[PDB]
DNA sequence: CGGGTTTTTGTCTGGCTTCACACTTGATTTGCATCACTGTTTAAGACAGGCCAGATC
């Protein structure tokens, strides 16, 4: 387990709840990973 | 011989199931190359001069 490991999932709902999808949920989760 | 009785298949539309699989991104494993280092000559056999020594005219 990494820092993207146990972000990707922990913040996953915060888009899924929005995204349906499960890839496009997680993409701006990786952004917004990427820009901290 | 061609026609007929087995094994073997297509076959139903439903709901079921396990699980591959989309989509990132870094932390691991795994593959395959490199790398620095080690052994520390001859031994038979052919041919040639050359020196010497004994033979011969």
């Amino acid at each position: 387990p990494s820092a993207f490991f146990l972000f990707c999932s922990e913040y996953r709902p915060k888009i899924k709840g929005e995204h349906p999808g499960i890839g496009d949920v997680a993409k701006k989760l990786g952004e917004m990973w990427n820009n901290t």
